[PDB]
C-alpha cells in the first residue's frame, strides 16, 4: 500500500485570501521535493454542510508516498523545513492524518 | 478543481480485526458507484506520531469526485445507503472532510 498523508490548516487570520493564498502557494512549490508521488491542495468544498463535515479548516494538503521511508525522507527534507519557516505564522492549529492504503 | 472526500471512522470496538475488515470490504465494495473517481481505503501508517498526528482512527477512506454534483449522486446512491445501513453498527464516530482542489 501507499502512504497518504493528508494535513488540514486553520489560518490564523480565516477568510484572509491573501494568507490563504500565500499558504496554498507554499504547499504547491513543495513539488520540487521528488519524494512526493502526489501533491492537492484544496479547500472547503460546497458540499452539503452535514454534522459529521468538517468546513471549519482553510487550506487542505494531501501527499501520497510509496512508502513510510520516503515520507521521513519528505520530513527532513530542507524545502520543508523552509515552508514551516516561510509559512507557519499563518496558521493557528494543523491536524494531520497518515494512513496507509489497504 | 476535483473534490477530495476524505473520512475517518472510529470502531466502536477499536483494534478489532473482524469489524475492521468488515468495514474495510463494505468501503471497497462501493466501486460500484460510477461516479467515484478514485477509492482508497486505509488504516494509521506507522509514522512518526507527532503531537498534531490524529493516528486514533481505525479506517480511512478517500473518494475524489469531479464535482459536487457526482459527490451528491453518490450520497444519493442506493448502494451507499446498504453500506450504511449495513455496517454503521461497526463505527462510533466518523469525521468527514470535503476539500475542492485549487
Amino acid at each position: 500500500g501507499m502512504l497518504f498523508h493528508q494535513v488540514f490548516f486553520w489560518l490564523k487570520n480565516p477568510g484572509d485570501k491573501a494568507d490563504r493564498d500565500k499558504l496554498i502557494a507554499g504547499l504547491k512549490a513543495l513539488k520540487a521535493i521528488d519524494v512526493i508521488q502526489q501533491l492537492h491542495v484544496g479547500v472547503p468544498a460546497a458540499t452539503e454542510k452535514r454534522d459529521v463535515v468538517d468546513n471549519s479548516y482553510d487550506v487542505s494538503e494531501l501527499m501520497v508516498f510509496k512508502s513510510v521511508e520516503d515520507q521521513k525522507r519528505y520530513r527532513d527534507h530542507p524545502l520543508l523545513q523552509k515552508f514551516v519557516a516561510d509559512c507557519s505564522h499563518l496558521w493557528s492549529k494543523v491536524v494531520v492524518y497518515d494512513s496507509m492504503s489497504v
